């Protein structure tokens, strides 16, 4: 098709909420909440990347939302836009 996820591995909200197994436990936002604004844990810190645009986020600061914070970085992610 016209569009194609960075990550198509993570393409399952399922596979995405496993992936924060090791999410850290001062990184305050829920795996849940993480996983459905379309984010997984690198491995690294608190940092999530989106499967569908690729975006990263991290050092997340009080009062974050995952999605909020996905839209104001990366407004143009087929993710975003679909949602
Ligand atoms: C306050 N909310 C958090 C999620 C936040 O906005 N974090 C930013 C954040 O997540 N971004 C998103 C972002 C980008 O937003 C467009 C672009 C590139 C980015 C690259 C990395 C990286 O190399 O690890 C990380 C984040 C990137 C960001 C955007 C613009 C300037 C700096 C950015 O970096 C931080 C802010 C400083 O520490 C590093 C992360
Ligand atoms: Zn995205």
């Amino acid at each position: 098709g016209t569009i194609y996820p960075r990550n198509p591995a993570m393409y399952s909200e399922e596979a995405r909420l496993k992936s924060f197994q090791n999410w850290p436990d001062y990184a305050h936002l829920t795996p849940r909440e993480l996983a459905s604004a379309g984010l997984y844990y690198t491995g690294i810190g608190d940092q999530v990347q989106c499967f569908a645009c690729g975006g990263k986020l991290k050092n997340w600061e009080p009062g974050d939302r995952a999605w909020s914070e996905h839209r104001r970085h990366f407004p143009n992610c087929f993710f975003v836009l679909g949602r």
